[PDB]
């Protein structure tokens, strides 16, 4: 019996980023995030860990037979500092250990103390080195951090400009994180600038449940037709959503 609910658990499993992003992270906690993104109905979009689990997490990939899952990362992370030369060493890093995505945060406290420019030379340098490694550079905005919509608005712009294929909400890391007010944000700025094929979105940050995850693809749908959303548009950021969308799949 198909309903609305498992329609978008499904959609929303196969567009996940399943996350371990904690200080006690290990090599065997990242291995069964690996595991875990094997599904019995399907595989994540990706993977999102520490650039020093790369390696390990491709390997591991690669022998359960899903070399397609993606491995995501992040850099300037979770703080977003304004220092340029660090956040372009660890994406170059995150290139070298062999990433396939790069999730930087943006210098969202500079920006509120009105520095525009220093967040688009951010986001800039890091797509630069980015796509020379055809490497996809998503762009961490901290929506919780930022409150204002100008503010969401603003970072969201200049991160397009500078170059960012994905605007995502959140570190997961502060104490507001993804709501669907910031995503609705987040997407009319796509929509005004008209960048529907060349910019995805993110939600991310304590979305936990099969219905909040409806609640994203609701808004997605509206503004761009339910056909916009794959894998190269939207992403899941989530460490603990999983088991509640199997679980509404009958899977739990």
């Amino acid at each position: 019996h198909m309903t609305d609910l498992k329609a978008s658990s499904l959609r929303a499993l196969k567009l996940m980023d399943l996350t371990t992003l904690n200080d006690d992270d290990t090599d065997e906690k990242v291995i069964a995030l690996c595991h875990q993104a094997k599904t019995p109905v399907g595989n994540t979009a990706a993977i999102c860990i520490y650039p020093r689990f790369i390696p390990i997490a491709r390997k591991t990939l690669k022998e359960q037979g899903t070399p397609e899952i993606r491995i995501a990362t992040v850099t300037n992370f979770p703080h977003g500092n304004d220092d340029i030369d660090i956040a372009l060493a660890e994406t170059r890093a995150a290139i070298a250990y062999g990433a396939d995505e790069v999730d930087v945060v943006f210098p969202y406290r500079a920006l509120m103390a009105g520095n525009e420019q220093v967040g688009f030379d951010l986001v800039k340098a890091c797509k630069e080195a980015c796509a020379a490694a055809n490497v996809l550079l998503k762009v961490i905005i901290e929506t919780g951090e930022l409150k204002d919509e100008a503010l969401i608005r603003k970072a969201s712009e200049i991160s397009i400009k500078a170059g960012a294929d994905f605007i995502k909400t959140s570190t997961g890391k502060v104490a507001v994180n993804a709501t669907p007010e910031s995503a609705r944000i987040m997407m009319e700025v796509i929509r005004d600038m008209g960048v529907e094929k060349t910019v995805g979105f993110l939600p991310a940050g304590g979305v936990r449940t099969a219905e909040d995850a409806q609640k994203y693809l609701a808004i997605a749908d509206e503004l761009f037709g339910a056909d916009w959303a794959d894998a190269r548009h939207y992403r899941f950021g989530a460490s603990s959503l999983l088991a509640s969308l199997l679980k509404a799949l009958g899977h739990g």
